[PDB]
């Protein structure tokens, strides 16, 4: 378990924030998430930084073993297709938000990449920090930078408005789903 | 460009075909797709068995390079996460249908895998040969055996009756989208 990021952190700091289409108030950015905050890729030491306690808020996982974490991490890391991003409160040394960008590869559209935004969560006692908006914008604009032809996500109809702020529109296509688990 | 399949063909035959819920008249299978038809992993040779001709029936496939193709294929094969499956018409040597199962890795649900179905297309002269149904049942069931806790896809509302066949249900969730290319 080390500090080695999943992707090159230059990728985040080189994102053109002028291209952000959402209302920030106060105006924050990836470079300046807020007092005592760092927006960065996930690394292996984040295991001990309450990363699962932030994910698990969204949905109760089972005890993921350290070994299991590093395998998942490494496969994701050297795929080049996962951009698991985290906000750290440095003053407490804990993770306080996370969101994932997945690059999918296709053959259609000149062998193009499309993005998927997955697993956007912000810690319960850490609302009003705009880290949801912040991660969404960052991750959205990160996919453009990675030259995705498009980027998609699922949301509840109630938050359908929250996402229009990032350039997203409601597709006429339905999301369809089959559970094997439960 | 050679016959090297993207994943193990074994994976296809080991799909528990007794678990298919969809109707087939006549009863066709991963082993018996029809007279003169084989169901297999994509391989690089497929380039000139008109793979891109079929995909062209799904969506614009700009000037695609044999090399840009070969590279993309390799990355998908190297990940172990891409299951681009095709039907060759072994007699006429052409691909006549494709669909892809992408395996997606999580940290949630005890570092679970979920699957997506993408890029389902049947050549415009393979109607009545039941290939849509077959591909969609095969990968849905392949995802089960690969241990996906769920599998999902996106379709027009009018295509809904079709995917229910394999026990997909419409989600309560909006599918939202940003296009970068136009």
């Amino acid at each position: 378990p080390d500090e080695t990021p999943m992707f090159d952190p230059s990728l985040l700091k080189e994102v053109d924030w002028s291209q952000n289409t959402a209302t920030f108030s106060p105006a924050i950015s990836p470079t300046h998430p807020g007092e005592g905050l760092v927006l960065r890729p996930l690394c292996t030491a984040d295991l001990n930084r309450g990363f699962f306690k932030v994910l698990g808020q969204l949905t109760e996982t089972g005890v993921v073993s350290p070994e299991q974490f590093m395998k998942s991490f490494e496969h994701m890391k050297k795929s080049g297709d996962y951009y698991v991003t985290v906000v750290e409160d440095v003053t407490l040394g804990q993770i306080v938000a996370t969101a994932t960008l997945i690059i999918e590869h296709k053959f259609i559209h000149s062998c193009a990449k499309r993005g998927r935004v997955e697993d956007v969560v912000v810690s319960d006692e850490c609302r009003g920090k705009q880290l949801g908006k912040l991660l969404l914008s960052t991750l959205t604009l990160l996919s453009k930078k990675l030259n995705c032809y498009k980027i998609t996500l699922e949301c509840l109809p109630q938050n359908v408005g929250f996402y229009k702020k990032f350039g997203y529109t409601v597709s006429e296509e339905n999301y369809m789903c089959r559970r094997f688990l439960k």
